[PDB]
């Protein structure tokens, strides 16, 4: 079925990946270099063998797409994927006056009595970002994230490039171009960012009226990360194809280091017992064409019928 | 044999690639997204089914490695891969006083009586670059090429990053790093360079004392280009492994658009009749460790026994 490539990457890491330490007290099993294809005319690759929240995956992408770097848009669609990086900033800053909150990510997962204060402060931090304008502008704004790297790359003569807007324009006028490339890796920010981007670079490709997209992903968490990554970029393929009025082609997903966390073996094995169902269909608004001004209600998912979600611990 | 992946990419493009126009009056057959592996402990992947000039492939890489961007180093090892980009500059410039030389690449291949003056001027241009210092500095210097993109990426606050020197340092001290990435794509130069780099980005990887390298190549000429590309980067894998004292692992070659030019079908079919021979062995100087100061005589090839070379026309 559509998703087999992903079930094949999980199996491949299980009986083939080697043990490799990382930023965590536990390790990972990992491989290096891996490529998968999804024919997007076959259906949309949201996993069926595990419930994946599309609304999250899509409100994040819109954010990227508007070139926004402020958490606030996200909070307003109840999407919190990005709160820990914002709130970190808050905490290491003058203006903050609360229980230190040092190394809160690790310590969220030991103490059930800290994990309860972290969850209080965070709710207030989210609250202030949502209502206090001055506040958002100071700690709601992440600075370097995909949205500005895509739509406002800072030059050396202090202006701004919209890589993606220009690229889309190129697709419209030089479809056979071999240089349709949006990159998110700036070698001058990289050594001082707490997260240099995982989604390093991608490249668009046109042939016979079809748009395809290859993603170069330096590092992928097979269980938690890669199910979301797949849908993000398959959605982007669709949106760009829609804006250029091209038919949709293939999403190619290339990896550097694909890993599975050692405390996720059981969950992943559980996943491999399930038998894929038919893929959902994606469905974009026909009246609206500028994808830059797309909203939530413009992108529908149809016939998504997943297995239950698989809760799992996180890696810290 | 070691090279099968390449013979498998050529076949794959033959009975599977679709017709696609490009910068040339002829087309290309092409595919999008492709990955190959070469286990470098099995031997060095210089093609055996077609004579490939190692000396060229290596004097180019040393140049990159010294962070040089001046043609002159190259001329001094009789390597001309880069002369047309230098000389172009010359020609569209005040100081030049000769037969116009407009669109010389196309017109080199029609007129056997132009192709003879182009070959005269070029010999003089090469001569001046070799002997006139002021001259080299003005037209010998290509500006943006791999050597400065690797070793002197210009920042926004007007300094210089040595991506590769830093990366190597990282390999030495954080071998399990998932961010060992040297990128050659600067979104701010890209729209005004006559050749935005083909070799877009690469990433190093370490496990069990072995170094591997994945290359993201946006565009590859399967017949002319890709045999050289393979050895460049397999050499680089070796040199970096040597400097970090790690064993050598795999070279993974990832492609965006892999193409074959329509006037190279016959040559490629001829190539597929040949039967690979055993791979040559690479052999680097043990006394010298700083790869930045490696010379020609420090890198030997052993037991390279190729088939004859396959001359072919070029695409213009
Ligand atoms: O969409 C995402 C976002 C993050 N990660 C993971 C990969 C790693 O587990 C971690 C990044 O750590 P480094 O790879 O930078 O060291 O985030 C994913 O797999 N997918
Ligand atoms: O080492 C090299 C250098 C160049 N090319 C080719 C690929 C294309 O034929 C051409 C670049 O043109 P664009 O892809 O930028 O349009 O150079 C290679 O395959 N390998």
């Amino acid at each position: 079925m559509l998703e087999q490539p992903y079930l094949d990457l999980a199996k491949k890491v299980l009986d083939e990946g080697h043990f490799k330490p990382d930023r965590t007290h536990t390790g990972t099993y990992s491989i290096f270099g891996h490529q998968m294809r999804f024919d997007l005319s076959k259906g949309f690759p949201l996993l069926t063998t595990k419930k994946v929240p599309f609304g999250l995956i899509k409100s994040e992408l819109l954010w990227f797409l508007h070139g926004d770097t402020n958490i606030r848009f996200l909070l307003q669609h109840r999407n919190h994927i990005w709160d820990e990086w914002a709130f970190e900033k808050w905490v290491k800053s003058d203006e903050y006056h609360g229980p230190d909150m040092t190394d809160f990510g690790h310590r969220s997962q030991k103490d059930p009595e800290f994990a309860a204060v972290y969850h209080e402060e965070m709710a207030k931090f989210d609250d202030r970002v949502l209502h206090d304008d001055a506040f958002a502008a100071k700690y709601g704004d992440l600075g370097l994230v995909y949205g500005s790297q895509w739509r406002a790359w800072h030059t050396s003569k202090g202006d701004t490039i919209d890589q993606l807007g220009d690229v889309i324009e190129q697709i419209k006028t030089h479809p056979y171009s071999r240089r349709l490339i949006v990159s998110a890796w700036n070698p001058e920010d990289v050594p001082t960012m707490a997260l240099p981007p995982c989604h390093t670079l991608y490249q668009f490709y046109v042939n016979d009226g079809k748009l395809s997209l290859q993603l170069y992903q330096r590092s992928a968490d097979i269980f938690l990360g890669v199910p979301f990554n797949i849908a993000s970029y398959a959605l982007l393929t669709h949106l760009v194809a829609h804006e250029c009025g091209l038919e949709v082609g293939e999403f190619i997903h290339t990896f550097g280091d694909a890993h599975l966390a050692v405390n996720h073996l059981d969950q992943i094995k559980e996943q491999l017992s399930r038998t894929p169902r038919p893929a959902p269909t994606l469905q974009l608004n026909p009246d609206k064409h500028d994808i830059f001004d797309f909203d939530m209600k413009d992108i529908k998912l149809l016939n998504y019928d997943p297995y239950p979600a698989i809760k799992a611990p996180v890696a810290v």
